[PDB]
């Protein structure tokens, strides 16, 4: 009805379907076609009415008798989850809500790799033209349901694609320092010859990554020194290294704007996805915070104002470094942890803040506004410490104020030390033992990430990168079948064995075999009399 | 199977130590380094005597746990240098390379202690760096003190 | 009713009947 | 027109609106009290007790509050107490 301007049909169907499934089911039923013609995909018809009809034992049937499984699967839970919030009924909701496709698709997933892992990966890399020609992969992505990428698989896929062609420690690391091709002819492998192999040794992910850490490393030590003391007046040498420092910055900002634009369907969602991104974020206000820092420069006066700006960008790229050591397997759910902590905290410490604020008011006015505010802002900094200088009311005593000085100091050391400090365990307990798997998700999840973005960074280094996208510029500007079906049968036989498997162990059943003993010994019972 | 046990390679590199350092008194102008080499090697036999008390029923796992967790804390320690690397050079030009130097390298090393002598930042002020650098030293202290160690806990239940 | 303890005291007594009119 | 008035008062019959503003003005005299003991607690100067007994004269305002609120939401005067 909003598209005019039973009454809905085929047409506002198609329309409803490519809102929610956008890049899956595009341009379904090519306004109306010829209703009495046959279907093309019948089964995914099938399944899709019982979706949205919420049809869950039907939708399963259908499946029963369906093709290209698990992106099907994949795609109904994302269409469950889609209708959820858009519900009126709460217990309806809930029960949209139970919808447990994902594992359906998971123990699928699981079955078929149990075998010929090789064409196991390969189907989960293989296009799916009942979807659109699309990837599995993008499925569950648009899915966001990270237990997707709990099976061990996934982490087989990924993992295959981290330690690139030469997949195959510090063995590594030493080849990666000097180029030695040989003892990578004895370290391990997968007149052209050298360079093709030189190919292969450097277009590996984990290669151009710990690339990338020496380079940011080395621009963090560099940039550390050019605040030290190529910080100076407005003279041209001084600016000679500052120049020099900060047109590489302007270079790495093209080349997070390279990463973070041409990745889209819409211009306004592919903004979105890049400041979905937290670190994304934090990239963005560091260059947010050196920009502003530059105008040190256009003033002298300011000079040292801009240059206390810059110091702050410093302490922001620092941080920002930091967010690299999770990728490692340990310290992954390690760092994890202590993301998720991180806003309770945060309040913790403002009521630890107000506590202490209260002490040192009761304290300073009661014993003795510059001269004698300093002194008392001395006192309360030097609370951490426990100095405890109270010679001054001793002195006084010499009153009434050090017993009470005393008491509430105790309590204070108190509940702050045992409260502020044993409340986090708990919360450390709670995120270790099931946020730990969360957590392995998550780790796996922005890993997922970063092996694409390695992937999607080209494989070359941050000096030749303006040549890079300048290369990209200049094209700019001068501007199988049968295997498929074999895999898909694979998998159809694999869905196959999976049920009759499920439903073999549900036939032998302990309770299943009482009800069916209660119902003979019945039986026996009233045919003897 | 000898340069197969632990132990074993400690005695080997003690009395490498040792025979290096024994070149202190064959060059009495460098007695005092070769001395020192001595120390080193000092050191090392001492950590290396500590091994016997693993030998007991109730301190034997304590020890081997200890042995267990050695890995992990070294990378912990590495990344929390790191972070006082950062704080330290946040802190010293942002406030005001040998004796300007030092007295960074002091201040770095009294963030054990605490000291915390913002004197000089305070007389600065009568002031713009003060607030952030209680901001981050409260933040410092925060991930520091509660993660680098309730995390270890996990690992000692593990 | 569907207790599974209650099944167990039904068939006992169901069987201990049943051995009973056998014999 | 009468409909702001309305919306004004579905805006503020709120219980976490009036809660806020509760800490608010709550906060707010710590803040004021905490600057009158810091410089206004000062000799019996009839000055000194102006913004002393505008502090003490609400102080005493909240105290009939608590009466309030403590007295009049009862069987037994004792059971109220209680
Ligand atoms: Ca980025
Ligand atoms: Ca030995």
């Amino acid at each position: 009805e909003e598209g005019r301007l039973p009454a809905f049909s085929l047409h506002e169907v198609s329309r409803v379907l490519k809102d929610f499934l956008h890049d899956a089911c595009r341009g379904f039923y090519q306004w109306l076609p010829d209703l009495s013609r046959k279907s093309e995909d019948p089964w995914r018809d099938l399944f899709l009415w019982a979706v949205l009809q919420n049809r869950y034992e039907m939708a399963t049937y259908f499946w029963a008798m369906g093709r290209e499984g698990v992106a099907a699967a994949l795609a109904a839970c994302k269409i469950i989850k889609e209708m959820s919030h858009l519900e009126k009924e709460a217990e309806v909701a809930r029960t949209m809500r139970e919808a447990k496709y994902e594992q359906l698709a998971l123990d699928l997933f699981s079955e078929c790799y149990s075998n010929s892992e090789d064409r196991a990966f390969a189907l989960l890399v293989r296009r799916n033209h009942s979807w659109s020609r699309t990837t599995c992969l993008h499925l569950a992505t648009e899915a966001d349901a990270k237990a997707f990428f709990a099976h061990d698989g996934v982490q087989a896929f990924l993992t295959k694609i981290w330690w690139g062609d030469m997949a195959t420690i510090l063995r590594l690391l030493g080849a990666f320092t000097c180029p030695a091709l040989i003892y990578t002819n004895l370290i391990s492998f997968s007149a052209a010859f050298l360079l093709t192999r030189w190919r292969k040794f450097w277009g590996a992910p984990v290669t151009v990554f710990l690339g990338n850490v020496v380079m940011y490393f080395a621009f963090l030590f560099l940039f550390s020194y050019v605040l030290l003391v190529d910080f100076r007046p407005p003279p041209q040498g001084p600016s000679g290294s500052e120049v020099t420092l900060y047109f590489w910055v302007f270079t790495l900002v093209l080349e997070e704007i390279r990463q973070g634009f041409f990745t889209d369907t819409r211009l306004v969602k592919k903004f979105t996805l890049y400041v979905e991104d937290n670190w994304n974020k934090c990239d963005m206000v560091a260059i947010f915070l050196f920009i502003v820092g530059v105008t040190c420069r256009m003033v002298p006066s300011v000079f040292e104002a801009g240059r206390t700006v810059l110091a702050i960008d410093f302490m922001v790229f620092t941080l920002r470094l930091i967010h690299i050591f999770a990728i490692h397997k340990q310290l992954g759910p390690k760092i994890i942890i202590v993301e998720r902590m991180m806003k309770d905290v945060f309040f913790f410490l403002f009521f630890l803040s107000v506590w202490l604020v209260a002490y040192g008011v009761t304290t300073q006015a009661l014993l003795h506004l510059e001269w004698i505010f300093r002194r008392v802002l001395y006192r309360p900094y030097l609370q951490i410490f426990g100095q405890i200088p109270l010679d001054e009311i001793d002195e006084a005593r010499v009153l009434y104020a050090n017993w009470l000085v005393i008491l509430l100091l105790v309590t204070f050391l108190l509940v702050t030390n045992v409260l502020l400090m044993n409340l986090l365990i708990a919360m450390f307990s709670y995120t270790f033992q099931v946020v730990q798997g969360n957590a392995d998700m998550f780790w796996k999840f922005q890993r997922y990430h970063l092996i694409v973005e390695y992937h999607g960074r080209p494989a070359l280094a941050p000096p030749f990168i303006l040549l890079s996208h300048l290369s990209l510029v200049l094209k700019q500007v001068f501007r199988p079948d049968p295997v498929d079906q074999k895999i898909i049968t694979w998998e159809t036989v694999q869905k196959e064995n999976f049920l009759s498997t499920m439903e073999k162990r549900r036939r032998d059943s302990e309770e299943e075999v009482l009800r069916k003993t209660a119902h003979r010994v019945d039986l026996i019972a009233k045919y003897i009399g």
